[PDB]
């Protein structure tokens, strides 16, 4: 009984996370990317414990202690006055509830330390995937530039615009929520008139038709922000903020060179596994950035894919990839729809609905317990 040879198309966070995992547990995986090297670009991503698990379980969370930053508390700050509206400590309260630290990390990061410990010889640069037909006892990857491989499995982690999917289940339309992401890391030197950042925090900015999310990265020597705006030019970006509090526009003024991304996510899908290709991260449940979570839930897809993946042969992939399938589409879906409905919450104009807003914030360690708490491992068989 031959136990399956596994491709994986995308070398992000997901796909490196589901081969290295694979690896791990015995299961020869190899990841075909369609860059020719991977960027060091992509700024901040917040790693709650439940990814943070994920993370040890894959043996990346060691390499990853350096370049975290350990914000002390989320500061929910109101747009023009400045006052915290809400705060939550996470200096030791978080870890004692959650089970491990809440960590703000370049997103190179995360993805530098998975290629290491997967072994870059593990990863087939200049790989682009153009579609996937299913075989008769596997399927096999077709290639730009004519190429071809075969497996016994292949998952799709190619991102929210993911040919495997599109090879799948034809074509889907992504869906655009109508404002736009600036993102930038700012090195703390340019940032010295700013007397707030001399403690570590995650800011979240909230006020009419738009909000300003902040942290620390690479152990607090730069401040990754996420501006998001009703939909690039810092000129364009600066004047969305106008009337905010200096913290803002003293932050937003130190990058001359933001970067600008249209935010997208898709419905929820009812399938996402076809014989045996399946789909991981953003290509199966891509989400709006408002949870921090979409790294987080493509590590706990590659933990749960690699477990079941590595306890069966070639002949029950097909299955496999339905169980792994069947247990994190309810997560995702919820979280999906969780990460919309903050896009409202973190844009209300002031009003009774953001003072209601406000108190509901008050209980957010019990609210999102299901999300921060969640033990990946303990979710299966
Ligand atoms: C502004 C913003 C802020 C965010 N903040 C957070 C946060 O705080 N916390 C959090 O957990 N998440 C956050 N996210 C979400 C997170 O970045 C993503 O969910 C996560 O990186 C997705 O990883 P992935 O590997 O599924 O996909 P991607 O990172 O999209 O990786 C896909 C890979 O596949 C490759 N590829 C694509 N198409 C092909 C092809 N046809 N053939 C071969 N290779 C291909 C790409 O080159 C890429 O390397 C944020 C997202 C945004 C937009
Ligand atoms: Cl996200």
């Amino acid at each position: 009984r031959k136990r399956p040879y596994v491709a994986v198309v995308g070398g992000g966070i997901g796909g490196l996370a589901v081969a290295l995992g694979l690896r791990r547990q015995g299961v020869e995986a190899v990841v075909h990317e369609q860059a020719h090297a991977l960027s060091h670009q992509g700024a901040g991503i917040a790693i709650g414990a439940n990814g943070h698990r994920a993370l040890r379980e894959l043996g990346v969370a060691k390499r990853l202690t350096a370049s975290a930053a350990r914000p002390s508390r989320a500061d929910f700050r109101h747009w023009r006055t400045g006052r915290s509206m809400v705060s939550h400590r996470l200096t030791g309260l978080y870890e004692e509830r959650f089970g491990a630290p809440f960590w703000t990390v370049e997103r190179a990061a995360v993805q530098q330390a998975l290629l290491a410990e997967l072994g870059p010889r593990h990863v087939r640069l200049g790989a682009r995937c153009t579609g996937v037909d299913r075989t008769a006892d596997g399927a096999v990857i077709r290639f730009e530039d004519g190429g071809e491989a075969e497996a016994d499995a292949v998952v799709g982690a190619d991102g929210i615009h993911s040919a495997v999917r599109h090879s799948l289940f034809g074509p889907q339309e992504a869906v655009f929520s109508g404002t736009s992401g600036y993102r930038a890391l700012v090195p703390m030197d340019r940032l010295r008139h700013v007397p707030e950042l001399a403690e570590p925090v995650l800011w979240l900015w909230l006020g009419p038709g738009r909000h300003f999310i902040a942290y620390p990265v690479a152990d607090g020597s730069a401040l990754n922000f996420l501006a998001v705006v009703p939909d690039g030019d810092a000129a364009e970006l600066r004047a969305a903020f106008d009337g905010w509090h200096p913290f803002v526009t003293e932050v937003l003024g130190a990058c001359e060179r933001p970067g600008r991304w249209a935010l997208y996510d898709r419905e929820p899908q009812r399938v996402w596994s076809s014989g045996a290709v399946t789909l991981l991260g953003d290509a199966a449940h891509a989400m709006l950035p408002h949870h921090g979570q979409g790294a987080n839930q493509a590590l706990e897809d590659a933990v749960v894919l690699a477990h079941f993946l590595a306890r069966t042969d070639t002949g029950g992939v097909p299955s496999a990839l339905r169980a792994y399938e069947r247990l994190r589409r309810p997560r995702t879906r919820l979280l999906q729809a969780g990460s919309r409905k903050n896009a409202g919450c973190f844009q209300l104009p002031d009003g009774p609905q953001a003072e209601a807003r406000n108190a509901r914030l008050a209980t957010l360690p019990d609210d999102v317990a299901w999300i921060h708490g969640h033990d990946i491992l303990g979710s299966l068989p």
